[PDB]
């Protein structure tokens, strides 16, 4: 149908049709008489998978022959979403499969909806890893993603009586056609035990063994015939485990629980033993795999020339002492040489400055679970602090500030400090964030080793986040500037010459309207909710957190409602306000925020005086597949975190690429987005980081704002009195109390500027032509935010490898 | 190479080779450079599996169109063994695959050794179910095997320091190419809860739900293009299960433990809750499946005309009250009609008379787990006892003897009584056993309903137990009488005309020698044990039990050793005595017997005076695949249970078919085997059932035998004094004490006759020609013991269906 979706050649369509029929018969053991839509999805998935195989085998044999430096991306999270459409896009098979299935009497888009998301992540950090895998394959890097194959990913969110309910994400129930189990490459992982000192160094003995079984998933590059590997480890008990008899077999579950479930707590570091086990599990299995592959090329001097390990946050930080353990205890290298190798091999990426998210493991846990690693950490700390003492003689407080060991009621290990000490590079994820790291959190470390500190502004893949989710926009762009922009997003700048093009303006606006109509129909079919497609689609989708200030959005919504009730016969620009995202199960305030949003909806959506001028909808079960639907439909992107709290954001970039304008604070990547597009083409409001600092020095007093802003007072009085909860008047007392007395994120301080800025948004939306022209200026300058740019920078500035856009033979 | 293994046509070999290469590439994601023998096994398995698919789909659609009466075989055990060779045999693909793999530079026999046994059974009962599935498919019956997909089958047995050690049988580790998961046909199963009485009958409410997910395995008939289904249920938790969050997900294991492991206790009924859950799980899921299939043909009068349910022992006995529950509570049938339907549908097979094996469930367990079923059982009992009272007025003790409810310290439900009451047919498994049932255990029930009681003598499949495991013997037979005997074993009688044929005599003896050489080489390669291939191979393989009297064999072995030490320079016929089998993990005496056997070996095998005249070997990890190796190699089959204890035996039949002579008591099927072959062609010894009864009336005094038999005294003195355990002199005190004071199975009483009979065996073995002629007389009369004969009898006399040898279109 459309050009960017590839060719539908007669021979390809015929071949796809026969292979579809073959899989339905031989693989699924079905015939057309008893086959369901799910059977048809699986027949297509297996057919497309076949096309990956040849390329996958020859890519890996290519790396064996050429022996390039290998990049190992270690993450506890890979938020992959669905695989079928992405594979077709990268293999140029979309139009051919569309035609093949059509000729078989099937609708491919209907089959695509059957696939379960691989929801092996919480949010931004996990999705970043996924975009990175796509870009590394597209740039021809010999890259491997290493993680855990969780049996249960992020929970499915149900809304019942306005409250979040959690249900297990049984994503493997119907099988996973994309993965290949590799039980032959199973490796042992050790836990507990004790350290024995012999004449020839330390020995870790009397351990419990858990097996790590790898499952490999293909990661195709964009039309370059490169297929890389994501290897995820699954926990298995050894066969002699606990070997009355029946109970011993049943107790195997205890070992295998390591890979059972993704921790969904993304707000507050939880020092749980099972989580530590997960972190060591991935690290120990991965490092054995790396070393095996390195030896199959005695001399570890060349190790850093052939291996780069990227630590996604501190979650895989145990890689540092584990590598030291292997080099010193097993390979018999001297400490100093082992340390040189380790530092040159490892690099660390930080994703937040919020103190409650930082991993600080109790020493007593490490002592019991990983006794040798604790000893190694102590030795690292001692040698590091000796360097600090030599650099800053007499500065005793610096020594206590920089220590990997934190003193207190319970002694803890600061994993971020461990990462900085043991890495040759430390990066933040947006310019403002990287600057904050050097000025505040890691100031002491920056003063000691300035050369270690870098910035790598985040990005998103334009394959999933434009071509896949918004083919209409991709096509109208391709018509003007060709197809090269899909792997070279900077080419979108050429669209600036079309800002006064009447045809292009009409086409951009048409694509947005089509997307809005499609999503409006999706909501009715799947959730039975009615919306006006002509209204401004006002969207905030992301995990629920106080720092992200969904509460500030809530206050604006109530303001609009109150203004309508005050002057009912006055014209206002119609809005559909959509808020979605999951709350960590143990995060009470975040769960209260979800209840508030639904409670506002219950009042607003049923007020006859409002009509269709204002609708408030909570988008249930926000996840990658839902993001692909809602983002292309959005007019306004809400990026309203307190200045200095959102390290980067990546949702912001997805919205920019897909034709929404942004209302935001000068926080994270918003700063660079506004710099690229021009401040006049962004809706910037609120305190800057420096303003937040000034308010902190004086002391934040929320009462002041309540006393001075009558419209704000009204809302708080409504919340307190039970206007949004008639049958339970004190339901929102916790929210009111927090806002009035202990708001870390200064919601009231940005309220007035936010409301005024929102008025400027509505004013522009009244002028469709000028709205669309500003949209064009945003899309045209979104190029910097391709993860291809991000990965090229990691490659050149951290990993010491050159990216390649050259094709492998088909 | 050989005729019975089929044709190796040019087109078939070419096609198999290309499909092998296709699976290696696309299915396994390997190339010839990195592929291991296991990869090659899997490529072949997938290739052969493809040939099953068309036949499997068209067999099941054939049953849908013709709508014949369906046979449902319910068993907690299916002891299947390996599937690859059996599939090739039944599809006539063995020679073609042999040629195809040879041309690829691979040895097919080496690839066959890689497959894990499906060890989903303990012994005879489980293996009977497996032979039955093969025969039902061969006889064209619309039959379904229903069971549990255990994650762990029967434990792997290791011998360490002469003691049995248990290791988990992780048979699914590398995947199972034969099964097809059918998550779409998942069904709920209910547990616990309570019974509510409404105006419209009883309701079972507040239950916990476990899901039953089916996996289907193909069961091919012998060259008739019929492929039936074995459906095994796997336990799954619902997604809202226990839905802090993390623990709720981890607790899903509790529900899923139902299908985790096969209970290995085959001696003593263990009233464990988990076992009861397993039994209801299979019953509840299966009956829903049966009813669904029946409705997809309102009127349950025709139910018994379209459905037969065979209960393999009392393990699935809950089918009776479950069927009543569904008919009465859900379908709203009146009790009397529901009961008529239930009785006409169900039939029950008994496998033992030993009281300790009988299922007697505590009422308190059923009350908590299955409250509605208990109520139904009580009502069944009341109505049944009303019939007994009317038939035998005033006979109050009969009422207490026949009750389904047993009074005592703890009230119990006798599941065997439940089965008799609710079945239209009750059978034993050999003529003598069926007679014992009517005369003793179930005498009262026989007097009330004589028409219910039948005999169905057991059998074995000649596909697995001749063609597969002994192709050399199958071929020399085929040369003389053609190939028809493989599906019509009675044709073996034609071999009686070759008993004086010099060529045939030589060929039979040659095949045995080849088999013995092959097995002697297997022992050296895999276990590093040296044996003389010219010795008499004396074999007892079966589960370790006191009733099977491995101890009697042990006494004979020591007798031979002592006789050699007394007269070292006297000639004796050389023997290799092989004993193998697993002991139930909690069966102390059986574990002591294994230790005794190895201890005897340690003395005998290292005595220089003995030389190679006597060897005692314990065969480790006895299982279906090992049986296929050892049985064809055997000269003498030990079938030496106390008369009246072994219901049938089936190992006995396997040995007869494969050219071993039998030393045995007149017990179980041995009686019919001797009747078929002629008593002069069997080595019969010992007490008959009537002799055992006479000894019980007088009182068994083991001391009498010890006092009167000097050779027996010597052995007991050797055991007691520590001759077979120098470093631990009292090791075997438990064995001696049992033999002397509380031997339920009268080992000493058969000792003298056993030893004398063994002398007659050695005498015949000295004359190779006459030994072989007697062997021919055994093989020629083994026809009755085909499971094809057994199944034809079940079909005609119990199920009311006619077997068919007609081919389905290919
Ligand atoms: O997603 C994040 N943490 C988590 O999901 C949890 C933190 C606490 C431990 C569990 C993961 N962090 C996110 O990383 C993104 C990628 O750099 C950034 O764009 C966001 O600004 C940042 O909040
Ligand atoms: O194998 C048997 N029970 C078991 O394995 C256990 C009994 C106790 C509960 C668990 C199964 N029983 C066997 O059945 C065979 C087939 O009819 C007969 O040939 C044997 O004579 C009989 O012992
Ligand atoms: C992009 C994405 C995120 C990250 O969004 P932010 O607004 O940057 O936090 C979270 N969840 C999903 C499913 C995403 O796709
Ligand atoms: C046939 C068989 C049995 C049954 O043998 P009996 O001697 O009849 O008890 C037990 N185990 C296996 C593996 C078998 O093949």
């Amino acid at each position: 149908q459309i050009s960017v979706r590839g060719l539908a050649g007669v021979e390809n369509v015929t071949e796809l049709k026969k292979n579809f029929n073959r899989h339905l018969h031989f693989t699924l053991v079905k015939d057309r008489n008893v086959a369901t839509p799910r059977d048809y999805y699986f027949a297509l998935a297996h057919t497309v998978r076949d096309h990956l195989v040849g390329r996958w085998i020859r890519t890996q044999q290519h790396y064996y022959e050429k022996d390039p430096k290998r990049i190992y991306y270690l993450s506890l999270e890979f938020y992959m979403g669905r695989t079928l459409q992405n594979t077709m896009v990268n293999l140029a098979l979309e139009n051919a499969c569309d035609e093949a299935t059509y000729q078989l009497g099937l609708d491919m888009e209907e089959l695509e909806e059957i696939e379960e998301d691989a929801g092996l992540g919480n949010g931004g950090l996990g999705r970043l890893a996924a975009c990175f895998l796509d870009s590394m394959a597209t740039l021809g890097l010999a890259a491997y993603g290493y993680g855990i194959r969780y049996e249960f990913g992020i929970f499915n969110q149900k809304i019942c009586g306005g409250w979040q309910m959690e249900e297990a994400d049984d994503w493997l129930r119907y099988g996973n056609p994309w993965e290949k189990a590799r039980p032959e490459f199973t490796l042992p992982v050790h836990f507990y035990g004790r350290v024995e000192h012999t004449s020839q160094g330390a020995k870790w003995v009397d351990t419990q063994v858990v097996l790590a079984m790898p499952y490999d998933t293909p990661v195709p590059g964009y039309r370059n015939n490169v297929v890389n590997t994501m290897r995820l480890w699954s926990a298995k008990a050894p066969n002699d485990f606990n070997l009355g008899y029946i109970q011993a077999v049943l107790d195997r579950n205890l070992a295998e629980n390591i890979s059972r479930v993704l921790y969904p707590n993304d707000n507050f570091f939880e020092g749980k033993e099972l989580r530590l086990k997960q972190e060591y599990f991935v690290v120990a299995a991965t490092l054995q795999d790396i070393i095996r592959r390195f030896k199959s090329s005695t001399n570890f001097d060349a190790f850093p020339d052939k291996v780069a390990i990227q630590l996604n946050d501190t979650h895989p930080s145990l890689a540092i002492p584990e590598l030291m353990r292997v080099l010193v205890d097993l390979e018999r290298l001297d400490w100093d040489k082992a340390w040189e190798v380790t530092v040159k091999t490892c690099a660390y990426t930080n994703h937040t400055v919020l103190p409650e998210a930082l991993e600080r493991w109790p020493v007593h846990l490490l002592e019991t679970l990983l006794p040798r690693h604790l000893q190694i950490i102590y030795e690292i700390n001692q040698r590091f602090l000796n360097r600090v003492a030599a650099a800053f003689p007499g500065d005793v407080d610096r020594l206590r500030r920089m220590s990997l060991v934190e003193e207190g009621a319970v002694k803890r290990i600061n994993m971020a400090h461990l990462c900085i000490a043991g890495s040759h590079a430390v990066n933040g994820v947006a310019r403002i964030h990287s600057e904050i790291l050097k000025k505040t959190l890691f100031k002491d470390f920056y003063e000691l080793e300035p050369h270690k500190f870098q910035n790598k502004t985040n990005g998103i893949t334009p394959r999933r986040w434009l071509v896949l989710c918004n083919p209409g926009l991709a096509e109208i762009i391709a018509e003007r500037i060709g197809e090269e922009y899909i792997s070279d997003l900077d080419q979108l700048r050429k669209l600036l010459s079309y800002v006064d093009d009447e045809a292009f303006i009409r086409d951009v606006a048409k694509v947005k309207q089509e997307n809005k109509l499609k999503f409006a129909a999706y909501l009715e079919r799947e959730y039975k909710v009615h919306i006006n497609p002509n209204s401004l689609f006002d969207v905030q989708v992301k995990r629920i957190h106080e720092y992200k200030r969904q509460l500030l959005n809530c206050l604006h919504v109530i303001t609009l409602y109150n203004r309508i009730k005050k002057e009912p016969n006055k014209f206002v620009v119609p809005r559909t306000v959509m808020i979605g995202g999951k709350a960590a199960p143990g995060y009470h305030m975040a769960k209260m925020i979800i209840k508030l949003i639904t409670a506002i909806g219950d009042v607003v959506n049923h007020d006859p005086v409002v009509g269709d001028r204002l609708r408030v909808i909570f988008l249930e079960n926000y996840r990658v597949s839902l993001a692909e639907k809602v983002i292309p439909a959005a007019d306004l992107s809400e990026q309203i975190s307190t200045a200095g709290t959102e390290a980067s954001g990546t949702g912001n970039m997805k919205f920019m690429l897909n034709g929404a304008l942004t209302i935001g604070t000068m926080d994270g990547a918003n700063v660079e987005m506004a710099e690229e597009a021009g401040e006049e083409n962004f809706f910037i409001f609120g305190m800057r980081v420096e303003d937040v600092d000034r308010l902190d020095q004086r002391g934040y007093n929320a009462q002041e704002y309540y006393d001075r802003i009558p419209e704000l007072r009204q809302i708080i009085e409504q919340l307190s009195s039970g206007f949004f909860s008639p049958k339970q008047p004190d339901l929102f007392k916790d929210i009111v109390n927090m806002l009035m007395h202990h708001d870390r994120f200064k919601v009231f301080a940005d309220y007035e500027e936010y409301v005024k800025c929102q008025e400027r948004v509505s004013a522009l939306y009244k002028n469709p032509r000028e709205w669309t022209r500003m949209v064009i200026r945003n899309i045209a300058t979104s190029g910097k935010f391709s993860s291809d740019r991000t990965i090229a920078q990691y490659a050149r500035e951290i990993w010491g490898v050159e990216p390649s856009r050259q094709r492998l033979p088909a």
